[PDB]
């Protein structure tokens, strides 16, 4: 009944020259590192170490120029640095990024190993830069290699090529890369809930919404919850989980959980403009242990209110070593409801749970 936890210092090496203050900061891995030990949550976990990932493994999911062109950043003058980072949707670049993605991906993949191996039965994983906006051929949105969906092909590579794997995102933004990658995809299904406001929210299409269902043999492996007009919190995640991911997940039946956990819809962030709580989240994490015989691996995206996502994260870290849930504090937005309805009516034939 163990805990693992990765976390690496040397993934704050990774950072903005031009705007120190952008919000994702390097300190955003540490605070959350530090609550825990505050909270004495991580005497409790197995440490598990970080490794880099090898470039063979982020061809699972990567094209070789994206690879190579991310890689040689590493010895990039400034302004090479600059206009590369310009070349894409909201990314920066440091001498330090390529090392930093290569150990938030190998952290994942040693923590997904320590998990289907049996020595610890779920994990966190402390890491950035993020990774659900990473395309197979491009950076987008503060993400160079897309860690989960690489994470979920690295274990059905030490597995089987068919193993199940659920991942659940819920980060406030559309994991994008995630979508595109497993689009065609019945062995890895991807449920993603997003501030979507009629594709206004980054990372701005319409690609995230409920209807979009999967393609070809992933047809219905792919579950947009998409929000509309309303501060979102507590009251609508939990109800999305009840009427959607939770009887999905369950009938999909998965081997291994991953969670693009992003903190970026918690009460407090600057960006999200949402207000899940740290019990909220904490409840939703019980939730997820239910499934795949407890193996689950919470992996950080976004996130940018360092208080709230070392709260959140540590709460959520509280429920994989078995704590008890705590107690919530709203009548569901009405806005909600028609979310989730829409959802039910594109997935109900897909899924007889629903
Ligand atoms: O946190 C994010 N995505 O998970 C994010 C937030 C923003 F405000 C802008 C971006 F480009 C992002 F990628
Ligand atoms: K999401
Ligand atoms: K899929
Ligand atoms: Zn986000």
């Amino acid at each position: 009944p163990i805990t693992g936890l990765v976390y690496d210092q040397r993934m704050m090496l990774h950072h903005n020259m031009w705007d120190s203050h952008h919000p994702e900061l390097p300190q955003r891995i540490s605070r959350i590192f530090s609550r825990h030990e505050e909270l004495r949550l991580l005497s409790r976990c197995h440490r598990i170490p970080a490794r880099l990932a090898t470039e063979e493994e982020l061809a699972l999911c990567h094209s070789s120029k994206h690879i190579s062109i991310i890689k040689s950043s590493e010895h990039m003058k400034p302004r090479d640095l600059n206009r590369l980072g310009d070349e894409y949707n909201s990314i920066f670049i440091s001498n330090e990024s390529y090392t930093c993605a290569l150990l938030a991906a190998g952290s994942c993949f040693n923590s997904a190993q320590a998990i289907l191996t049996g020595q610890v039965r779920n994990a966190v994983a402390i890491v950035r830069p993020p990774g659900h906006h990473a395309e197979k051929d491009t950076a987008c949105g503060f993400c160079f290699f897309n860690t989960a969906a690489l994470t979920a092909r690295y274990a059905q590579s030490i597995t089987r090529e068919s193993l199940r794997v659920l991942i659940v995102d819920w980060d406030v933004h559309h994991g994008n890369g995630t979508q595109h990658i497993f689009e065609e995809d019945d062995s890895v299904l991807y449920i993603s809930l997003h501030r979507y406001e009629d594709g206004a929210f980054f990372p701005n299409s319409e690609d995230a919404n409920y209807d979009k269902v999967g393609l070809g043999k992933g047809r219905g492996y792919n579950v947009n919850i998409p929000w509309n007009g309303g501060k979102m919190g507590d009251p609508e995640y939990m109800a999305a989980f009840h009427h959607l991911v939770m009887p999905i997940a369950r009938e999909f039946a998965p081997e291994l959980v991953l969670v693009s956990a992003g903190f970026d819809a918690a009460r407090g962030d600057p960006l999200g403009g949402f207000q899940v709580t740290p019990e909220g989240y904490a409840h939703l994490t019980h939730q997820l242990m239910s499934l795949a015989a407890g193996r689950v691996l919470i992996i950080l995206e976004g996130g940018y209110n360092l208080t709230s996502i070392s709260e959140s994260m540590s709460m959520c870290t509280s429920m994989l070593l078995g704590d008890s849930p705590p107690s919530l504090d709203t009548p569901l937005k009405t806005s909600a409801t028609v979310s989730i309805n829409n959802v039910l009516r594109a997935h109900a034939p897909f899924w007889s749970s629903l």
